[PDB]
């Protein structure tokens, strides 16, 4: 069995790291392909700025957001990781666009904050899954507070397969036109800090996109979509590793990679 010998290489790698390992697969309907933990909360970290550019996506596409729209700012939004918004800094402001793909792409903390200042805030963005149908996520906190991570906290949690689900809604569920929905999978696939974790796994011609995290408390996490040839999937990977080095967490995500992998191919 394909899917015995997923379970059981996953469940090697979490004894042999001291990990938890939470993964969910879909198809672009949303239906399970295979998953580990799938229903068990984890921390999001900076996952959820995929779901936030979809959002922003969605505002603009129904006109209640412009694209080229200005967000000014001082020095108060530079918290830890943001480097596109203190590049910015002097300039005085972002545009909405600038800031969402910093935040995808960079994940950019200051630049994720400028966005939940505009668009509501963690209600709003808790709000906007509960429209596309996720029941489960939950954003509470703004960054780099909401990646605090404390063991049996269930502020700022997703499940994998809640938010597999999501991102299948968002890329192939017709959440956003087909200009916006080409746009983000495009941002995904450009994401600067992905290189080490879960697409260093695949193999070299599939098509990935994907958002990474790093949490407190040993939490890395990747999630996005792959087309392998022509069949698309949505993933979610969240892991939680406290015994591992940061170097050693990534090549953890990117080995959850091949044993997906190998799920693929074989089946
Ligand atoms: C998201 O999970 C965190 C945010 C909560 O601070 C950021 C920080 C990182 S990695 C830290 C250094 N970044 C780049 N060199 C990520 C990440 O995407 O892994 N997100
Ligand atoms: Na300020």
């Amino acid at each position: 069995s394909e899917k015995l010998t997923f379970k059981t290489d996953l469940e090697k790698l979490e004894r042999e790291k001291a990990a938890q390992i939470g993964v969910a697969i879909v198809d672009p309907q949303g239906e399970i392909v295979a998953g580990h933990r799938m229903a068990q909360r984890f921390a999001m970290c900076s996952t959820f700025k995929f779901p936030l550019a979809a959002l922003v996506f969605e505002r603009i596409d129904s006109g209640t957001e412009r694209g080229d729209r200005k967000l000014s700012y001082g020095p108060d939004m530079i918290v830890e990781w943001s480097p596109a918004t203190e590049r910015f800094l002097a300039s005085g402001h972002m545009t909405v666009l600038e800031a969402a793909q910093a935040a995808v792409q960079l994940s950019d903390n200051g630049a994720t904050n400028l966005l939940l200042r505009e668009i509501g805030g963690p209600a709003a963005m808790t709000q906007y899954f509960r429209k596309i149908g996720d029941s489960v996520s939950r954003l509470d906190r703004k960054e780099p507070e909401m990646s605090d991570n404390t063991p049996g906290d269930l502020r700022d949690t997703t499940t994998p397969i809640a938010m597999a689900r999501t991102v299948a809604k968002v890329l192939y569920g017709g959440a956003l036109t087909s200009t916006s929905t080409h746009t983000i999978e495009r941002w995904l696939i450009g994401n600067q800090t992905g290189d080490a974790t879960l697409r260093a796994g695949f193999p070299k011609d599939w098509v990935v996109g994907e958002k990474t995290g790093t949490c407190a408390n040993g939490g890395r996490n990747d999630i996005g979509f792959f087309k392998a040839q022509e069949r698309d999937y949505a993933v979610a990977v969240y892991t939680t590793a406290p015994k591992l080095s940061a170097v050693e967490r990534d090549e953890l995500v990117a080995s959850v990679g091949q044993v997906i992998t190998q799920l693929i191919l074989s089946t």
